[PDB]
């Protein structure tokens, strides 16, 4: 299972220093309006929410109810936060970049399983952009 893969090495990147370190300086490093969204962002306090966040985006790949990314796709949207699609993909790869840094046992199967797994809680977030 897509979802089975992404917690296995989750849990391996979870479990190395760094993990999260890297993911930020990384998606910073990808575009000035990342590094302009987060200018005044407590990112010791970020890389908690993230954790958790990308644990909601799994959840709701292994069935859980669409209502907490329906909620993320509202704060992320044009009216709150104002995160256009376009960055989501640099997020993307960021995490992608992490994961095989931090993942011993990265290979392109699990690569495939991050972006699939992500992608499905991505669409509902960025459908909510212009909402
Ligand atoms: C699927 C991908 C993403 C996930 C899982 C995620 C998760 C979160 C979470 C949990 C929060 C705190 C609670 C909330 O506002 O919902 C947050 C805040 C925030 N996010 Fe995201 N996010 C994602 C994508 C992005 C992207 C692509 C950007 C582009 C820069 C971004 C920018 C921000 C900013 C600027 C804040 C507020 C930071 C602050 O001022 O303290 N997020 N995100």
């Amino acid at each position: 299972n897509a979802a089975d893969r992404v917690m296995q090495s989750y849990g391996r990147c979870c479990a190395s220093t760094g993990f999260f370190d890297d993911f930020y300086r990384h998606f910073l490093a990808s575009s000035p309006q990342i590094r302009a969204k987060f200018a005044t962002t407590d990112m010791t306090a970020q890389k908690h929410l993230l954790r958790a966040g990308i644990m909601n985006l799994v959840m709701y790949a292994r069935g859980m109810s669409d209502s907490k990314l329906r909620a993320l796709g509202a704060s992320h949207s044009r009216a709150a936060l104002d995160i256009r699609p376009e960055l989501y993909d640099l997020w993307l790869d960021a995490l992608l970049m992490a994961v095989a840094e931090h993942d011993r046992d990265c290979d392109a199967e699990t690569r495939d399983a991050w972006r699939d797994v992500m992608g499905r809680g991505i669409a509902v977030i960025k459908s909510y952009y212009g909402s």
